[PDB]
């Protein structure tokens, strides 16, 4: 069991592991507040299982849609921010954690899948999807692909169908429509025909992946490649210039990339509300505290409207807030859950060639709000 007077908090091993560490020797030289930091495997599960007694951590950190897990069933801390504390942060950020109206917890760190291209060979990025498949065609003709990605995640395909006009849930009346869901839309329809006709005029591979598509970027043989916050941390030795920039759009429309933000969660056992609250208002969400670790580990852009301009100096995090602000946040519901599954077999059961299109989109609807 754990004990007061400290901090502990928990890291997925790849997240401002050790810069995190540098803030807490800091607190105990203000007031001598102990910070640990532990990074255990396979917490996901073993994390909720001992917070309901409070002996386990006292302080979590995960993605809005997964914060709306443990406070589902009741077992997460409640929170009371003031007025900097709630203008400091974005309203759109705010939304990602809240249930019911009510709030239990506070975003600091955004993130997203933004488009990481290299300038050695391809100086100017592509900024419209129609202009990749030509490139295909070049780029593949000196022997180098031009743009791959994760093939098995509706997910990543979700800026190129979701964009032409699709999506998982209809945002009304406040909350998320359940029994609404846009897959078989006139968009979305077209949008999949898209990456399909792809695959079948051999434009694209059919064994590519987020690490088999990591390597590619790293040797230098694609010229871009999508990737999560979790891809600067490789370079560090070879110093590979990189470039963030926001996902192209399709027949002049904006796309429609998921948003993943990180927020800070606290037990309602007896973790540390005091020092926890404080520790994250006065060395968490301020210079003093994002620069610690940003200089360590930069998670890139944030939530704070202060940070956001310091941040926004370069326009490689400039793109990280504008993948946020047009993308779409995922609810906070458990039919989420749903999703994740009938919209894993659609696009896979679409690019075998089991179902069509619409009856890929058809089926999962049903499956969705069923």
């Amino acid at each position: 069991k754990t004990e007061e007077g400290k901090l502990v908090i928990w890291i997925n091993g790849d997240k401002g592991y050790n810069g995190l560490a540098e803030v807490g020797k800091k607190f105990e030289k203000d007031t001598g507040i102990k910070v640990t930091v532990e990074h255990p495997d396979k917490l996901e599960e073993k994390f909720p299982q001992v917070a309901a007694t409070g002996d386990g951590p006292d302080i979590i950190f995960w993605a809005h849609d997964r914060f709306g897990g443990y406070a589902q069933s009741g077992l997460l801390a409640e929170i009371t921010p003031d007025k900097a504390f709630q203008d400091k942060l974005y309203p759109f950020t705010w939304d990602a954690v809240r249930y019911n109206g009510k709030l239990i917890a506070y975003p600091i760190a955004v993130e997203a899948l933004s488009l990481i291209y290299n300038k050695d060979l391809l100086p100017n990025p592509p900024k419209t999807w129609e202009e990749i498949p030509a490139l295909d065609k070049e780029l593949k003709a000196k022997g180098k692909s031009a743009l791959m990605f994760n093939l098995q995640e509706p997910y990543f395909t979700w800026p190129l169908i979701a964009a032409d006009g699709g999506y998982a849930f209809k945002y009304e009346n406040g909350k998320y429509d359940i029994k609404d869901v846009g897959v078989d839309n006139a968009g979305a329809k077209a949008g999949l025909t898209f990456l399909v006709d792809l695959i079948k005029n051999k434009h694209m591979n059919a064994d590519t992946d987020y690490s088999i598509a990591e390597a590619a970027f790293n040797k230098g043989e694609t010229a871009m490649t999508i990737n999560g916050p979790w891809a600067w941390s490789n370079i560090d030795t070879s110093k590979v210039n990189y470039g963030v920039t926001v996902l192209p759009t399709f027949k002049g429309q904006p796309s429609k990339p998921f948003v993943g933000v990180l927020s800070a969660g606290i037990n309602a056992a007896s973790p540390n509300k005091e020092l926890a609250k404080e520790f994250l208002e006065n060395y968490l969400l301020t210079d003093e505290g994002l620069e610690a670790v940003n200089k360590d580990k930069p998670l890139g852009a944030v939530a704070l409207k202060s940070y956001e301009e310091e941040l926004a100096k370069d326009p490689r995090i400039a793109a990280t807030m504008e993948n946020a602000q047009k993308g779409e946040i995922m609810p906070n519901i458990p039919q989420m859950s749903a999703f994740w599954y009938a919209v894993r077999t659609a696009v896979i059961n679409a690019a075998s060639g089991r179902q069509t299109v619409d009856e890929a989109l058809k089926d999962a609807q049903t499956r969705i709000t069923k």
